[PDB]
DNA sequence: CGTCTTATGACAGCCGCG
DNA sequence: GCGGCTGTCATAAG
């Protein structure tokens, strides 16, 4: 097989490289890089090497690599341009690696760990490193074991060893329940002292070394602390034993208040598995505990323990082994389900990376789009500074706010790229300017023809259609990979619908579920076995899809992520080829082509409807347009319809024969009118919504722009059992919104536009009658720890100091002194709640960190003197006026004058 | 070392207001 | 002692 990296590094003028060879060992490399650069020269001077624009470079080889630094310094103290690869790391990549890399991901050890630290001091710092490390489970990929260090004795006790037997019984038998398929990969290792396990673990190390280093929060906490506890008993040799090149760095940044440190393993991709899933996940939580998180992705109970944790290992040193054990464990059942590992792998390979530098886009497209022009013999500019500068973006139309009764969605895909493509936009495909019109008459096709040589954009941008460029290239074979993944992604979830409807009547039966690739839409057969199944059966049918449809999910959404990145790349002084002629051509294209179909989708409904100058299209967004489908309905009434699933039909037939035609005529024009290298504007039919048939409820609603929710029906080409709610920017939506309430109002929603008014007041009466009873968690508001330090006026608020911010403040002097109290972290959730007139906290609201509950030194005032009236017209009755007023409806009751007949 | 603009709402403080 | 406005902040939609 192929040769891949593992990891790379620069040290000094070496790189040091781990990796596989044609066998599937693993080696590794000190190589003694012979970096080359780039510079100008006269046009008489034969040469292989050209520049993106066209201009002769000759290749100057170098010794090693502080000669070619010390080459890039000098030519800027003169003031020419230094062309290449300034990072030496990935242009060695691109040289040892000449070929698209595949890659054996069981040959890559994938490490997996956690510690456990009792400190009867509050949390224990890394910086300082002050207690003893009494537990780590370290799971290793290759081996698919998990490795139990455990300390038997410490300052802190003497305990006896943990009993796997114990740990596999269930909680009810007074066990751990450890699950069964990991049972038999425990590998367990008591230890008497804790300098014995350290070393060991280091020993442990270096025969089993880690290529990714992954785990909740092990960068920020893990990581450092094993670094420095080691680097303190045996020295700072040791600890350098953590890198297989034995080099490291200590990044220490002292936020206002304490410290805290940053390590880095030369030799090792460190992924926490923190980071992957704030920038993978698509999800903004509450709190971003591991306990709360596999509640959320795994739907799992609270490792449960009584007595806070800082005496666990003391009061049940089984449960806390136990705990360390099985909190590895569902980091990986997370990952199980997210494929986030397996993305990052994918990316880095493709990008010819360090794996780490999956979180930066900016790295990722350079790589990218200098291997893909170095193939060419072409050489990269260099990186030049730049003022940063806003730059106008998307355009959104203002919606009257009003209730909708049908309405049909479309959407373009992949707008930002499609427009790259279609229209060449490039660093090197630029072919000069043009006097632009207002905007408003290329929408309206009035102003002059921009050009008919160049293919162009109503910035005033033109592009050639002759060369093809490097980012339209580049661009388009990710694109693809995305569609593909996208296509499985929607094969799954129509799967989803297809077993949804087999277990409304499951066949009494003793069976099996079938043997399928649940990423293909059901054949016949397969769809005539699937109701002759059981419910048992028939549910973990449904789980899988599920699961596959999650992995498309996670692998269509992030490379959508990464290409529209490399637009808002183009925008990012940072980038190589940062450019805002490019960036706003764009953005402004989008902003005509949005406009413009609105206007031929306005006119062709008139048409085939009848009338002139009729409103169809009631809002859009960047790249979507929301059509009103009353009229269209109306034109067969309500009686030729059977059921809600026969207008649903309808709409979808007509959207398909009638509508996407007409588009595709208005776009094809368009891309005339621009002279555009290719047509790739494609609107797909999205949301088909409205009410269930002949029911009092309103279909659908708009407060203003970014707000709106809708009873869908079908969405892009799947057809629920069960109608579900598209609700978008209102507050169940967000994260801020307590979780009691995100449930009301979105009962609420539902209520409206499925039942009705009726239905409304109904459920909206019996809510406030039973809100006080709600758990003070469920109705606490969430916010972000930002700043705290700038607003602090020795000890109280400062000037036009926040809400929450005032909830922290007060928040520590309840806990002054106290160590044993959870302090607040910067930039990390809080939980906010307001107190009533009178409290002994001093102040109006109360804040403390979220996914934990309030220590017990405050827990019972804070749970006296909460403020239920304010919470319930603050958080639930605002938001809920606000889609009220909009949709025309009351929630409660009008001023009768029909009273006089009481009785 | 470093994706982007657009837009909403809960609040604070400012200002006018017999 | 409020409703209208502006700015800061947190957080959505694309
Ligand atoms: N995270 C983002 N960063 C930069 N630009 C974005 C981002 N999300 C969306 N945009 C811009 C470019 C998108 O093409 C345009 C419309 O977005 P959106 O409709 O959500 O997806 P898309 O049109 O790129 O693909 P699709 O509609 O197929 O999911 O808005
Ligand atoms: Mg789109």
């Amino acid at each position: 097989m192929k040769e891949f990296y593992l990891t790379v590094e620069q040290i000094g003028d070496s790189i040091f490289e781990r990796y596989i060879d044609s066998n599937g060992r693993e080696r590794t490399r000190e190589v003694e890089y012979k970096p080359s650069l780039f510079a100008h020269c006269p046009e008489s001077q034969a040469t292989k090497y050209f520049d993106i624009y066209g201009k002769p470079c000759t290749r100057k080889l170098f010794a090693n690599m502080r000669d070619a630094s010390q080459w890039i310094k000098r030519m800027e103290d003169i003031g020419l341009e230094a062309l290449g690869m300034d990072d030496f790391k990935l242009a060695y990549l691109s040289d040892t690696y000449n070929y698209e890399i595949k890659y054996d991901h069981t040959k890559i050890r994938v490490a997996n760990f956690d510690i456990e630290v009792t400190s009867p001091d509050g949390f224990p710092e890394p910086s300082q490193a002050k207690h003893p490390i009494d537990a780590i489970t370290h799971y290793d990929s290759i081996d698919d074991r998990f490795y139990v260090f455990d300390l038997l004795n410490s300052p802190y006790g003497n305990v006896e060893e943990w009993s796997i037997e114990i740990a596999a019984k269930l909680q009810e038998q007074g066990g751990d329940e450890v699950p069964s398929e990991i049972i038999d990969k425990i590998i367990y290792m008591p230890f008497d002292n804790e300098k014995e396990l350290l070393m060991e673990y280091l020993n442990f190390w270096q025969q089993k070394t880690p290529v990714i280093l992954t785990g909740w929060n092990v960068e920020s906490f893990a990581i450092p602390y094993v670094y420095n506890r080691i680097k303190n008993i045996f020295g700072e040799s040791t600890a350098k034993r953590l890198s297989p090149h034995r080099k490291t760095r200590v990044k220490v940044i002292e936020n206002m208040y304490g410290s805290r440190e940053i390590i880095t393993l030369f030799g090792i991709s460190v992924l926490d598995y923190i980071d992957l899933y704030k920038k993978f996940s698509f999800t903004n939580q509450p709190s971003y505990s591991l306990d709360y998180i596999s509640e959320f992705e795994l739907n799992v109970g609270k490792l449960k323990y009584d007595g806070p944790i800082s005496k666990l290992r003391e009061s049940n040193h089984q449960r806390y082994i136990s705990y360390n054990i099985i909190a590895v464990y569902r980091v990986l059942q997370i990952d199980a389900k997210r494929q986030f590992i397996n993305l990052s792998l994918d990316m880095g390979y493709y990008a010819k990376i360090q794996i780490q530098s999956v979180f930066s886009p900016i790295k990722t497209w350079d790589a990218i789009i200098f291997n893909s022009l170095k193939e060419q013999n072409k050489v990269i500019p260099q990186g030049r500074s730049h003022p940063v500068q806003p730059y106008p973006g998307a355009f959104v139309k203002e919606p009257i706010p009003n209730r909708y009764k049908y309405v049909m969605s479309f959407d373009l895909t992949s707008l930002y790229p499609s427009i790259i493509r279609q229209v060449n936009i490039s660093p090197e495909t630029i072919a000069g300017t043009f006097k632009v019109a207002p905007l408003h008459d290329y929408i309206n096709a009035v102003a002059e023809r921009p050009s008919d040589v160049y293919s162009c954009s109503p910035n005033g941008m033109m592009y050639y259609k002759d060369r093809d460029g490097v980012v339209p290239t580049e661009i388009t074979k990710v694109f693809n990979q995305r569609k593909e993944h996208k296509g499985y992604m929607l094969a799954a979830q129509r799967n989803g619908e297809i077993i949804k409807e087999a277990l409304h009547n499951p066949n009494l039966s003793v069976d099996e579920p079938l043997d399928v690739d649940y990423r293909f839409d059901f054949s016949d057969e397969i769809k005539e076995k699937i109701k002759k199944l059981s419910a048992k059966s028939l549910n973990e049918m449904l789980f899988r899809a599920q699961r596959t449809e999650v992995a498309g999910m996670t692998a269509q959404i992030n490379r959508k992520l990464l290409i529209n990145s490399l637009y808002g790349a183009l925008g990012n002084v940072w980038f190589r080829y940062y450019d805002l002629r490019n960036a706003t051509a764009i953005t402004t294209f989008g902003q005509m082509a949005l406009q413009w179909i609105e206007r031929k989708v306005n006119e062709y409904l008139n048409e085939v409807c009848g009338t002139e100058g009729e409103a169809f299209v009631l809002y859009g967004d960047t790249d979507s347009i929301y059509v009103s489908a009353d009229k269209i309905i109306d034109k067969v009434g309500e009686s030729k319809f059977r059921d809600t699933n026969h207008w649903v039909d309808f709409l979808d037939k007509f959207a398909r024969e009638r509508m996407e035609p007409a588009i595709d005529r208005g776009f094809r024009e368009m891309c005339e009118y621009m002279n555009n290298k290719q047509h790739l504007m494609f609107m797909d039919r999205e949301a088909i919504a409205g009410p269930p048939l002949g029911s009092k409820g309103i279909g659908g609603f708009w407060t203003g722009k970014k707000r709106y929710a809708l009873n869908v029906w079908d969405m892009e080409g799947t057809r629920y059992a069960e109608p579900k709610l598209k609700i978008m920017g209102l507050e169940t939506q967000k994260s801020s919104t307590p979780k009691a309430v995100q449930k009301a109002l979105k009962e609420c929603i539902r209520r409206m536009l499925q039942e009705g008014e009726e239905s409304l007041q109904e459920y909206f009466k019996e809510f406030e009658k039973e809100f006080r009873q709600l758990n003070y968690i469920s109705i606490a508001s969430v916010s972000s720890a930002n700043n705290i330090a700038k607003y602090d006026v020795g000890g109280f608020p400062g000037p036009k100091c926040p809400f929450h911010i005032r909830g922290i403040l007060t928040y520590n002097r309840a806990i002054k002194g106290n160590i044993d109290a959870p302090q607040v972290v910067e930039g990390e959730k809080v939980y906010v709640l307001p107190l009533r007139e009178g409290n002994p906290f001093g102040d109006k609201c109360i804040a403390w960190p979220s996914g934990t509950e309030i220590t017990d030194l405050i827990k019972d005032d804070v749970l006296h003197w909460m403020d239920y009236t304010v919470l319930l017209e603050k958080t639930f009755i605002k938001p809920l006026e606000g889609f009220t007023s909009a949709a025309k409806l009351d929630y409660e009751k009008k001023a009768s004058l029909f009273d006089m007949f009481d009785f």
